[PDB]
């Protein structure tokens, strides 16, 4: 109805015929809303964002793709990169539009690194090229996935290898008024629990398994050990002829 991606009953191994990574999924994402995945190291969140997107063989259960399933833009843990330049890199096969490219490289902060090196924006990365440090490639897939238009955004940790400066820069700037103006569906998955009060919506996952769901208000009664660890971990209220 008003939810992007369904999930009931879900049971989705990695192995082809092995233990269930994931068992009893059951996931309501908002549409044009945030949804934050939070848990700890390996507890099966880039297992979830992939299985929504049906790179994980299903044993059970149904999902459902109320946008089948369209384009997502998906910015994976490992920060992917094209042979190609850095203009190309963040464009990634879709129209150069100059202020959409400025707006996000503002978004991403990504304009004093750019200014570095021998070329501007037109540097050859990745392989056949110089290489980036890696907040550098974290935020340059991160600008790819806030560039394309398209209204699923799946984040699989932005902030791995970023200070606390740029990661606020980002998750308000993109976040906060990039993908909030056009509505698009946010689906980050994060370790930083100091923007819990800017979600919508929130998965809570333990050892492959799904715990709750909601809104914090809804944490504040079910779930209150959970909640208190929240709180303590940062009343977490919501918001040529020579030649
Ligand atoms: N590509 C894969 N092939 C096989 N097993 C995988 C793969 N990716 C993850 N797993 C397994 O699935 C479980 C959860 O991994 P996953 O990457 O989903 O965790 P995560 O919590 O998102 O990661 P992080 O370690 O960054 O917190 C682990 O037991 C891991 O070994």
């Amino acid at each position: 109805d008003n939810f992007c991606v369904q999930i009931i009953g879900g049971f989705f191994t990695w192995t082809p015929d092995g233990i269930p990574t994931l068992s009893n999924i059951t996931i309501r994402i908002p549409r044009g809303q945030l949804t934050m995945i939070v848990g700890q190291v390996g507890c099966g969140k880039s297992s979830l964002l992939l299985a929504t997107l049906g790179e994980m063989q299903k044993v059970s259960g149904a999902v459902f793709w109320n946008s089948s399933r369209g384009p997502v833009a998906y910015a994976s843990q490992k920060p992917w990169l094209l042979n190609a330049t850095v203009e190309e890199n963040i464009t990634f096969e879709s129209p150069f539009n100059k202020q959409r490219y400025k707006m996000v490289i503002e978004a991403c902060s990504l304009q004093p690194d750019i200014d570095i090196l021998p070329h501007g924006d037109q540097t050859q990365i990745g392989e056949r090229g110089i290489n980036l440090s890696g907040g550098q490639r974290q935020r340059i897939s991160v600008a790819r996935a806030l560039y394309q238009q398209t209204n699923v955004v799946f984040l699989d940790d932005p902030f791995s290898a970023l200070d606390v400066h740029l990661s606020d820069h980002l998750m308000q700037a993109g976040i906060l008024e990039l993908l909030r103006d056009d509505k698009r569906t946010v689906v980050l998955v994060t370790h930083k629990l100091q923007y819990l009060p800017h979600a919508d919506w929130i998965i809570a996952m333990k050892d492959g398994t799904i715990q709750r769901e909601g809104t914090l208000k809804d944490f504040q009664r079910s779930e209150c050990q959970l909640f208190e660890h929240w709180k303590t971990l940062m009343e977490l209220e919501k918001e040529l002829s020579s030649v």
